[PDB]
């Protein structure tokens, strides 16, 4: 059993809810809040912008030193760095930009980091202002994440749509 609540069972492992990750991260404090980032972790906006705002920018301040350190990620890749005041651990996952012409392929890759953790709230991998098709992304979630993930949809209209489309 978990703290999970409201959340709609689309297959073994993955269920989805209409919610704001950043309230959803602060009410459940999960083991592992899933990032919509980039390479460089410069979290300016969207899933990304919203999580460093609701940590005062200590999430920016900790990616920084993480990538004077280490340099940038790739696309696919991941890196695991603190959840602050919203998780116990951020899980940092780069998925393709289409809006900078990177190949959709890698989205399994971007998802298959979701797999080395147990239990996970996250984003749909490369939506919103990542510019993927977000009925997509949900497929490859449910054919690629073999843990458990609570996916949270900011947007009501989108939401009903990924459900009414679920195959």
């Amino acid at each position: 059993v978990n703290s999970f609540s409201g959340y709609l069972k689309l297959t073994d492992n993955v269920y989805i809810k209409n919610a704001d990750i950043v309230e959803e991260a602060k009410k459940v404090k999960p083991t592992v809040v899933v990032n919509a980032a980039n390479v460089y972790l410069k979290h300016g906006g969207g899933v990304a912008g919203a999580l460093n705002k609701a940590t005062n920018n200590a999430m920016q301040v900790e990616s920084d030193d993480y990538i004077a350190t280490n340099g940038p990620l790739k696309v696919g890749g991941s890196c695991v760095l603190s959840g602050h005041n919203l998780a116990k651990h951020c899980l940092h996952v780069v998925g393709p930009n289409v809006n900078k012409g990177e190949d959709i392929q890698l989205l399994k890759s971007a998802y298959e980091n979701f797999n080395q953790h147990e239990v996970l709230l996250a984003p749909l991998l490369s939506a919103g202002i990542f510019g993927a098709d977000p009925i997509h992304s949900l497929r490859v979630c449910v054919d690629t994440v073999r843990t458990n993930v609570y996916l949270a949809v900011f947007d009501k209209n989108l939401y009903d749509k990924l459900v009414s489309s679920f195959l």
